[PDB]
Formats: C-alpha cells, structure tokens, sequence
C-alpha cells in the first residue's frame, strides 16, 4: 500500500487519480517501482503547474511530495485570419483564455485549439488552417507564453441538394432542405435535413454527403442525398393478457409508401373476446410541407360484447394535420359514423356526422422504456342536427402521462384523464362515446370498463363525465428488472357534484426485454364493500 503527503486541494485529487492506474500491493521492485511512482506524481503536477517538484520515501511505503515553485502564464497570444477575425464565436472563444498570472494548465492551450478548429468544422471554415501553434514553457522566469496565429479562411455556402436512389419525386425531397442555396454553411444543417428525411418513413437509409471536390474554388457546397428506398411492408404484432379481458392480440400491416408522391397506409386489428377492431389510415403528406403536413383518410369497424354493451360501428374520418419539429400535432376532423349498439335495454341505430380539433404532443429520450417524457393529448367534438348529425353534444377531452426519473434508480410514472360529455339526448349517443372507468390504464384492480351509472333494473348505462388519475413509482432493482407500487384512482359520473370515486392499488415487474418493456402488474380494490378480489394484467404496455 501507498500513501501521500504534502498536498492540500485538487492537488491531492489530480495525483491521487493518476496513482490508481498501476498497481500498489503487490510483488515488485523497491528502487524499479519507485521510479514508476515518481513519474505518475510529477505528471499529474506538471499538468497543473508544477514542474520543479520535490518527492522521497520512506519505509506500508509513504512518499512526502512537495509541490515547488509553478509554471504561471505569460502571455495567451493569439492571432486570428481571415472570417474568424470577426466571427461571434471565435471572438467568444478568445475570452476563454486563461489570465496573465494564473497559474498553468496545459489542457487550457490543447482545449483551446480543439475549439478552433471544432468551430471551424461547425460553420464550414473548409480552409481553416493553423500558421502557427506553439507554447513556449520558460522554466528560468517560471512563465509560460501561448503563441498561436489561426487562419480559418472564408465561410462556405450551401450548394444545391442532389438527390439518389429515391422512389419518391424529387420535389418533397427539396422542400425538405432545411436551408436556402447560398446561405452560410452550419453542421446541425445538415443533421436536420437527415432528421427530416428519416422522419418521413420513406427510406431504409439516408445519407448526406457533402461535395469538397467541387467546392474548392467557389466556397458554394453542393450536398448529395443518397437514400434508399424503405421495406414496402413490415408487420408488428402484440400479444398481452388480463384477468378480466382475457388474451388480447394486436397487430399492424404498415406500408411506409404507395407510390411516388408519398402516400402510405396502415392497416390494424385489435382483437379481444369483449373487443374487436379493424382500421386503416391512410395518409398523403402535402408538397408545401411533406414532414409537417398531410391528409388523414380513416376507417374503421368495431364491435364490442362487453359487460351491458352489445355494440357494432362503422367509422370514417378525414384529417388536416399540423406537425412540429417541436413535438406538437394539431389536426382539424370531420368524422362520419354508424353505430347499431343495445345498453341494457335500450337498443338504438344512431348516425353521426360532427368535426372536431385534437391538440397533442408526445416527447421521450431513453429508449423503449424512456427514462424521461411525457404525453398530452385535448380534443373538442361538436356533433349537430342542423347538418344531418343524429345527436347534439359537445365531447371535450383531455389526457396526460408524465414519466420522470430521480438518481438513475427511482422512475415515477403519473397519468390523468378528463372526459366531458355534453348532451340532451344522452339515450342516443353511442356507449363508445359514452365514459367507463375500471381496468387497466383507467383503474387497475376494477374490472374494464365496469364502473358507470346504471339503470334502473341495475344495468350500466356509461356516464357523461370522467375523471380518473394515477400515480406509479419504480425501483430499479437490477439490470433490466424493476419493482413497481401504484395506485390509481378516479369516476365515470353523469352529475359531477356527486362523486362517486374507486380506488385500485398495486405492485408490479417491469423487464426491459429484448423486444421492448414488459410489464405484470398484481391489484385490488380499496376499500370497497361491493368489489374484492385480485386482477393481474401482463402485456407490453407503452406508459406514454
Ligand atoms: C388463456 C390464454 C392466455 C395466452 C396469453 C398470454 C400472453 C402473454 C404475453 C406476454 C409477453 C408479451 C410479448 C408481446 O406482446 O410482444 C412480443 C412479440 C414481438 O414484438 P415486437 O415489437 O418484436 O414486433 O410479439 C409477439
Ligand atoms: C379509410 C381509407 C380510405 C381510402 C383512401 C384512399 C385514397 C386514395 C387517393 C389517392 C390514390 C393514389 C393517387 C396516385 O398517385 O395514384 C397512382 C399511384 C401510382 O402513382 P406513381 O406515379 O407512383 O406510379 C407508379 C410508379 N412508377 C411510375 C415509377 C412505375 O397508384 C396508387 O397509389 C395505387 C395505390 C392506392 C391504393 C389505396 C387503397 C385505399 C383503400 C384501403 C382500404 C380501406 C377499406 C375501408
Ligand atoms: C397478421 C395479423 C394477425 C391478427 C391476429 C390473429 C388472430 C388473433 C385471435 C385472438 C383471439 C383470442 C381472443 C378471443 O377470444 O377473441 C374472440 C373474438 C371473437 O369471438 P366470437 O365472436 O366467437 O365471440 C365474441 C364474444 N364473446 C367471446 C363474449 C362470446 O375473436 C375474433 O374476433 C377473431 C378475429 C380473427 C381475425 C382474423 C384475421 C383478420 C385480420 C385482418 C386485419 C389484419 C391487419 C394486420
Ligand atoms: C384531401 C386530398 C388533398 C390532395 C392530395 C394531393 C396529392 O397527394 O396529390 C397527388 C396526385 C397529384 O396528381 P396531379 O396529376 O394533380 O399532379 C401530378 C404531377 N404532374 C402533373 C406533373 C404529373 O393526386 C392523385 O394522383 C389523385 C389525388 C386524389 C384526389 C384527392
Ligand atoms: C385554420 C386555418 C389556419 C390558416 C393559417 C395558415 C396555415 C398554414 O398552412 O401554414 C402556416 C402555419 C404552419 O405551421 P408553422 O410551422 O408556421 O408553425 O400554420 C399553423 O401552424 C396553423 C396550425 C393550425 C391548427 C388548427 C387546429
Ligand atoms: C359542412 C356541411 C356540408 C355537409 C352537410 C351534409 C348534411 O347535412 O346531410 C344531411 C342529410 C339529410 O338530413 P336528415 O334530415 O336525414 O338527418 O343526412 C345525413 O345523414 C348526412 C350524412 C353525412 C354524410
Ligand atoms: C410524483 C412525481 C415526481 C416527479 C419527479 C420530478 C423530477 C424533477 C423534475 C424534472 C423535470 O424535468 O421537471 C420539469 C417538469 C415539466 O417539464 P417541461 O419540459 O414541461 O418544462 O415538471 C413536472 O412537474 C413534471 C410533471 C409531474 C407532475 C405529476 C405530479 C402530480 C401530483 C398530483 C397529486
Ligand atoms: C412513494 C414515494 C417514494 C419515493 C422514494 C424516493 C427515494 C429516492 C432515494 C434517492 C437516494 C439517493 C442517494 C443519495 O445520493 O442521497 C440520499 C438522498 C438525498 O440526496 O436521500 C433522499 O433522497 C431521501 C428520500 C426520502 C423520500 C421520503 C419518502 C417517504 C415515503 C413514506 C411512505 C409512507 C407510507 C405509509
Ligand atoms: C395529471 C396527473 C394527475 C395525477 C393525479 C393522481 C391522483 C392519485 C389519487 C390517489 C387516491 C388517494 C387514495 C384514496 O383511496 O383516495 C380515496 C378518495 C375517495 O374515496 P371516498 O372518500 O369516496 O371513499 O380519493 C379521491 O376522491 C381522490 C380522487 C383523485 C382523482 C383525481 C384525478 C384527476 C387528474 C386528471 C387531470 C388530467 C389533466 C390532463
Ligand atoms: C423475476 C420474475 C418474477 C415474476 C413472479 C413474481 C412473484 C409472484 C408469483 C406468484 C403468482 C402466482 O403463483 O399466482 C398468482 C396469484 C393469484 O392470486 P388470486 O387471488 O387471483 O387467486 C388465488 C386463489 N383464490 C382466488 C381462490 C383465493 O397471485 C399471487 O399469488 C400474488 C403474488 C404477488 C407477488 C408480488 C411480486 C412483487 C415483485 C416485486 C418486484 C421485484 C423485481
Ligand atoms: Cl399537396
Ligand atoms: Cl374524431
Ligand atoms: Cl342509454
């Protein structure tokens, strides 16, 4: 074992992190060893200041290390040519410089040049060069003295974008060019127009390769785009269980492209015992804004067996989508459908034709199970007879998920959900308009979709409003696999004055498999005279 001696600060932090890279017990020299020991202390000084140190031993082996007389800086001259002469950046950087005085640190001038010639590389300096880099260490004045002339040269521009390899016309690939020809070259330009590019689906690959071969006279970057085609199908599937549910299979049939103007189409089920539905949307990006903006066409059927609910729908909608880079959705609907559906007793067929807004937004960084993100999502439907619609009411919407994570171990997942039914002919409106609480993502430990007023003779009926919360802890145990404890609790009411709220609580596993997060989740109801008993649930559930 080895010890040290004679240092006050990061003095003592610097050597003590330079001397556990060899190895201290053990059989070796006393006179071969010692001069390894020797080396590593005046290394980790000399690159904080101390060059002329002084260090001895004695005997467990100690070693009395004195500091001596530091290196401080002389001079931080540095020159620079051409744009960089004048550029913010550059003349930012000039300021990081280490005062006259201070003691050295020789990473100060190495971290210095990396930033030239980093910045160089950001906003297209192609002709940066250094005349002259060199730090003269004056040991007799106990001075050091930078001396760098840097010339950067001139910023090139952006060419135009030639694009490779694509099955989609050419057009939506222009108006995805982030930038202007001729404008000034910036390295996160490039990022995005990748980003952007990958972001439609419409390509396996996509890479931006700069042109230096042409731009050496005329400072103007031409950029080639190659891409690649994307798979023209590919089929996910989901399989997950609950107590009550039963088995449930997912599965979606998406192809990312149609043709050569962009359009694509997914087609989905979902299929339960209580619950089945079959889906297809398809979709056509605008030119102006391929990425941002486009066309939803939807349709779907459904039919549900579920409880009191005897249902059959038929469903199509047309959307206008507005997209940002930022996360945000915001889409106009107008929805046509038929619903054949019998709620205890009452049995009608109702059609309806209504728009409606939808505003939302989804984030998240840390993979499959993120360790950070959140989701939102409020809408407004407005139906009315003046225009065909079978029913008058107004649906108002909103949801959130807000998933954060305390010192890497600790995650907490928190979910809320408002519905707002307003309506004089609440008979009419079909039951998958109307609200039910109870089952897992509502109120785990209730069974799905069983909580809702109810008719006279006992049968549910649905509710016209709806509230319902959660609040979810994790522990990261081990590796992949986490301890889980919940509680979720909320109402499907038709007189919000009158609460009538259920309580559901809980532990669970989650595993990061391979093929993504897997979740089993063990719960019951709180303290209910009417309600016992355990439900469990085991799928692939997404959080967000
Ligand atoms: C009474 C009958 C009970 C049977 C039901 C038991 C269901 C248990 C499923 C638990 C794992 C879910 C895996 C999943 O749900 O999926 C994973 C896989 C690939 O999924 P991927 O994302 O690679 O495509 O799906 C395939
Ligand atoms: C709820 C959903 C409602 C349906 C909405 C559909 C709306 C469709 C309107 C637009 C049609 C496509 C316009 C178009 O561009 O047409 C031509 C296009 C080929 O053009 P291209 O220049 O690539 O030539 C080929 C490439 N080459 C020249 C290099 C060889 O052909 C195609 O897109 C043919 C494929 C289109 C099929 C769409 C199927 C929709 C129905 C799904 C089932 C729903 C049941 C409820
Ligand atoms: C590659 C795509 C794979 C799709 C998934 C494969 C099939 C998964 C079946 C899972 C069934 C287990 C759950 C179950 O027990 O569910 C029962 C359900 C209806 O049973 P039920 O009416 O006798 O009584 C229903 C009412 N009660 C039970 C209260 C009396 O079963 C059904 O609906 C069966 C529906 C079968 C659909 C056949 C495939 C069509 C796919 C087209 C679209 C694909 C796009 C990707
Ligand atoms: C809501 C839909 C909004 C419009 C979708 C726009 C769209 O995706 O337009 C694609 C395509 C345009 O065809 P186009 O001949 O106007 O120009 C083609 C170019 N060219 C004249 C030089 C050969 O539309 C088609 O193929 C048929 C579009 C289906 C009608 C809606
Ligand atoms: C309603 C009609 C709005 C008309 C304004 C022009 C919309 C557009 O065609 O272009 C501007 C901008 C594109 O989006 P941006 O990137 O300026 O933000 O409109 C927007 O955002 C409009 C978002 C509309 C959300 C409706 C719910
Ligand atoms: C935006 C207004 C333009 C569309 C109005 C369609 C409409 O106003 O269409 C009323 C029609 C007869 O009205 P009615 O007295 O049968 O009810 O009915 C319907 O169902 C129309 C079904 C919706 C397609
Ligand atoms: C219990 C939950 C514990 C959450 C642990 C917080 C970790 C530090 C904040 C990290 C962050 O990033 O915090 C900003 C975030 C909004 O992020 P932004 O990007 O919108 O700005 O703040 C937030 O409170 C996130 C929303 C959490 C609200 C859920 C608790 C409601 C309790 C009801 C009873
Ligand atoms: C249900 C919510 C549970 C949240 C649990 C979060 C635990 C986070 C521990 C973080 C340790 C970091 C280690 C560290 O570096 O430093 C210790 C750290 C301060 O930093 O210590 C702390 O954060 C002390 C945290 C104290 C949390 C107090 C929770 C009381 C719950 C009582 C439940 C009673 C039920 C009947
Ligand atoms: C945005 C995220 C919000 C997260 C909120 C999570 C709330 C967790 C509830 C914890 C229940 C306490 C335990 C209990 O057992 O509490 C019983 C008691 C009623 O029992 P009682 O006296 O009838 O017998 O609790 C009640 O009433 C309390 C009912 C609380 C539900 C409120 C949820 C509204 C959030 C939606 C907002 C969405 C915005 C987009
Ligand atoms: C690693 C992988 C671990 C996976 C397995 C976790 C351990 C649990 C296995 C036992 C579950 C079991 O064999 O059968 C399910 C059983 C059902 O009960 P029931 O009332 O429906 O029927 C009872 C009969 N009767 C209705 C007539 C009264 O449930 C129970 O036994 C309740 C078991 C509660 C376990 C709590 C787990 C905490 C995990 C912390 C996180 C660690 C990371
Ligand atoms: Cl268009
Ligand atoms: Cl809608
Ligand atoms: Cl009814």
């Amino acid at each position: 074992r080895l010890q040290v001696e004679g240092l006050s600060g990061q003095l003592e932090k610097n050597v003590r992190a330079q001397l556990s890279t060899i190895e201290s017990d053990e059989v070796t020299p006393d006179r071969r060893f010692r001069a390894r020991v020797d080396d590593a202390i005046r290394e980790g000084l000399k690159a904080l200041g101390y060059y002329q140190p002084t260090i001895e031993f004695d005997l467990v082996l100690i070693a009395k290390v004195t500091p001596g007389v530091p290196v401080l800086i002389g001079g931080t001259d540095v020159v620079l040519r051409g744009g960089a002469r004048t550029d913010k950046d550059y003349l930012k950087l000039l300021d990081t410089r280490p005062a006259i005085g201070t003691v050295l640190n020789q990473g100060d001038y190495e971290n210095f040049k990396k930033s030239l010639t980093s910045i160089a590389l950001r906003k297209g300096y192609f002709d940066s060069e250094f005349t002259k880099a060199q730090l003269g260490i004056a040991l007799g004045l106990h001075k050091a003295f930078w001396d760098i002339d840097y010339n950067s040269g001139e910023r090139y521009r952006f060419g135009h974008v030639t694009f490779e390899g694509s099955q989609i016309r050419d057009e939506y690939l222009q108006n995805l060019v982030p930038f202007k020809e001729g404008d000034e070259y910036e390295s996160k330009d490039l990022a995005e127009l990748n980003r952007r590019l990958s972001a439609t689906g419409w390509f396996n690959s996509v890479v931006v390769a700069p042109q230096f071969d042409k731009a050496r006279e005329t400072k103007v970057l031409p950029l080639t785009g190659v891409v690649s085609p994307r798979t023209e199908n590919t089929i996910e599937t989901g399989v997950g269980y609950s107590t009550d549910v039963g088995p449930r299979v997912k599965a979606t049939w998406k192809k990312p492209w149609m043709n050569s103007y962009g359009h694509s189409l997914t087609t989905s089920t979902s299929i339960s015992a209580p619950e089945q539905t079959l889906d297809f949307s398809y979709k056509m990006p605008l030119l102006k804004n391929p990425l941002e903006q486009y066309y939803l066409v939807q349709g779907g059927f459904k039919r549900t067996d579920l409880n009191d609910t005897e249902s059959d729908s038929t469903t199509l909608v047309a959307s206008r989508y507005w997209d940002l880079s930022s996360g945000w959705q915001r889409a106009i609907n107008l929805r046509w459908s038929l619903d054949h559906f019998t709620q205890g007793e009452i049995t009608n067929t109702t059609m309806l034709f209504y728009p409606g807004v939808m505003i939302s937004r989804t984030r998240s960084r840390g993979g499959l199970m993120p360790t950070w993100g959140d989701s939102q999502r409020y809408s407004i439907d407005y139906s009315n007879t003046a225009w065909g619609s079978d029913v008058d009411f107004s649906v108002f919407q909103a949801q959130n998920v807000w998933i954060r994570t305390l010192y890497d171990r600790h995650r907490f997942v928190t979910r809320g959900t408002l519905g707002w039914i307003e309506t004089g002919d609440f008979d009419k409106v079909p039951p998958d308009l109307r609200f039910f609480a109870g089952g897992d993502r509502s109120i785990r430990g209730y069974k799905y979709k069983s909580i809702a007023p109810k008719y006279a003779n006992g049968d549910l009926k649905g509710a016209s409003k709806l509230i319902t919360g959660s609040l979810e802890y994790q522990y990261n145990v081990t590796g992949k696999w986490w301890g889980a404890v919940f509680v979720d609790s909320g109402e499907a009411v038709s007189d919000i004055r009158r609460s009538d709220f259920k309580t559901g609580t809980g532990v669970g596993v989650r595993w990061e498999s391979p093929v993504g997060p897997i979740k089993l989740d063990f719960a019951v109801p709180v303290a209910d005279k009417d309600e016992h008993g355990l439900q469990f649930y085991i799928g692939l559930g997404p959080e967000l």
